[PDB]
């Protein structure tokens, strides 16, 4: 009732073009333009609102109109934006997409500079608040000094962390020791851990790193192998039957009471 969930991360606006037919390089080709919600954290608060808990967001959006219009339309899907930022004169992160008639992927572009306002000087405002929340989700867009600021003053509330991506992810190595969940993919793993996750046979020894290096919890993807978790309490196993509803799962099921092991196959059913 007065339980709320606290989510640390980037929002952006994901913009995904993609023309009617073959692209000609020259001039404005006819095509289906969509403005999407988006950046992991927001992502996340999001879901926690659908899933039907409490969600804060602690992000950063531009004084451009289009970062207002950002945190007005997560509001109205439950998160609570009142905190955010609304930073002067700069450009609210975004995620340019540019897709094939098949929806194919052929290039992206990322702006997001603004996810470095997301500061500890920011987040030290809400210092009671934050250590107040029944679990604070944190994504690897904000800089290296702001998740070290959180998992430093998280107050023993757990932390689940999602790892963004191999190359965002890497801040965390070595924080593992104060990081409650942790949901990194194939590649996000072998970067971590520095051991080649080259399939479902090599997955003992990289959990066995993360909990070597303080790691309380694994949720690993495989992808099409599936969902490996690792408890450091010796508690493993496999789930073989986006990432953003898993996350947003994982905190749900964890605030409401599940177990590990259930938490991550309903997870991964929200994730589906
Ligand atoms: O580096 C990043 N790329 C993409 C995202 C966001 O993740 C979403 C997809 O899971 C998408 O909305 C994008 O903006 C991000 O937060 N950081």
């Amino acid at each position: 009732e007065k339980d709320y969930v606290v989510i640390i991360g980037s929002a952006n606006i994901d913009v995904a073009g993609y023309s009617h037919e073959s692209l000609n390089y020259a001039d404005s080709n006819p095509g289906k333009i969509k403005f999407t919600p988006g950046g992991v954290g927001r992502n996340i608060a999001q879901n926690l609102a659908l899933l039907g808990n409490k969600a804060w967001l602690l992000s950063a959006v531009g004084s451009d109109f289009y970062g207002q219009s950002l945190l007005t339309q997560t509001n109205q899907s439950g998160v609570y934006v009142d905190k955010c930022l609304i930073v002067p004169g700069e450009n609210t992160s975004s995620y340019l997409s540019l897709l094939d008639n098949t929806g194919e992927m052929l290039v992206a572009i990322n702006d997001m500079n603004i996810s470095n306002a997301i500061t500890a000087e920011y987040l030290a405002q809400h210092r009671e608040f934050i250590q107040r929340a029944k679990v604070i989700v944190a994504d690897c867009n904000i800089s290296e000094e702001a998740l070290a600021w959180i998992l430093d003053n998280a107050a023993n509330v757990p932390v689940f962390v999602d790892p963004v991506s191999a190359w965002k992810c890497v801040k965390v190595r070595d924080r593992l020791n104060q990081i409650h969940t942790l949901k990194p993919n194939r590649l996000e793993a072998e970067t971590l851990s520095g051991i080649a996750l080259s399939g479902r046979d090599d997955v003992a020894k990289v959990a066995a790193w993360f909990h070597q290096h303080g790691l309380n919890r694994l949720v690993l993807s495989m992808g099409g192998d599936g969902v490996y978790y690792s408890d450091i309490r010796g508690e493993n196993g496999w789930s073989a039957p986006a990432g953003d509803a898993m996350m947003a799962g994982l905190a749900s099921c964890w605030v409401d009471g599940m177990p590990f092991a259930e938490s991550v196959r309903f997870a991964q059913g929200c994730s589906s």
